């Protein structure tokens, strides 16, 4: 329906103008690590993930555009689910680490960050990917999604044992802990600094692109455990969880000098 219909037009306009921004973010994040900034590696990782997953649209926006619920038998849905799961969970983890890092810089005393150089940040960036890739699937039973206008990740078995309670787990572990840590970082930053506007754009951005998804999943899950027109809504929620990728490079590059640096780099 129409609540299905708008996402693909937003999609026509996200890949076109959201690849340059995430390329330039990587440029600036390197030229900060070459400067020794312990913070440029996080933006390197985040821009890598965003750049990888922006070229993965002509599968997903294709099937969500070619009216393909299962255009492939067993192969389409597994790939689509893996892509979306990893995309949004990586985005969340990178924003959360960026927030805790900037908190340590601005507000925290020398004690913790002075012993936090670039080698430490490379270690934690490896750990995040390792956890996200290795520990995602064993909590999916090894048979994650199956038969399914449904979008990518969508399916049609009754949730059962492998879908519902694990959805409650994924909502309360992919959203609440990251959101809580960003909020505690922001409130503590204010408790010290009363670079202060920026540092509260990330939690709001993460919410406005990954909050309705978690809440509407939670409702889908606690309705059952304890869907006619309620379904056109899940497409809009997925479009939010998509367009976060466009949102983030605009916020990160808010300080004006980076714009000139990148432009002079390219033009």
């Amino acid at each position: 329906g129409l609540d299905s219909v708008l996402p693909p037009s937003l999609y026509a306009l996200v890949f076109t103008l959201g690849l340059p921004a995430n390329l330039l973010a990587l440029w600036a994040a390197w030229l900060q690590v070459r400067k020794g900034r312990e913070l440029g590696v996080y933006l390197l990782n985040l821009s890598l993930s965003d750049l990888l997953l922006i070229c993965a649209l002509p599968p997903w926006t294709d099937y969500y555009l070619r009216r393909d619920v299962w255009g492939y038998g067993p192969g389409a849905c597994r790939l689509f689910g893996f892509v979306f799961y990893t995309n949004l969970y990586v985005g969340a983890a990178f924003l959360s680490c960026v927030s805790a890092d900037r908190y340590l810089a601005v507000a925290h005393p020398l004690r913790f960050p002075g012993a936090r150089p670039i080698r430490s940040a490379a270690a934690v960036s490896a750990l995040i990917w390792m956890l996200e890739l290795a520990a995602n699937a064993p909590p999916l039973l090894g048979e994650a999604i199956h038969r399914d206008h449904t979008f990518c990740y969508e399916s049609y078995p009754l949730s059962g044992r492998g879908a519902a309670l694990a959805n409650v787990g994924r909502v309360l572990a992919g959203f609440l802990l990251p959101w809580g840590v960003m909020m505690l970082c922001y409130a503590g930053l204010l408790r010290a600094l009363r670079v202060r506007r920026l540092a509260l754009g990330l939690p709001c951005v993460a919410l406005l692109c990954y909050g309705p998804y978690h809440a509407l999943l939670l409702l889908r899950s606690l309705v059952f455990l304890v869907e006619e027109r309620l379904f056109p809504a899940y497409h809009a929620s997925l479009a939010l969880a998509t367009l976060n990728c466009l949102a983030d490079p605009a916020l990160y590059c808010l300080a004006c000098p980076g714009a000139r640096g990148e432009v002079a780099k390219v033009v």
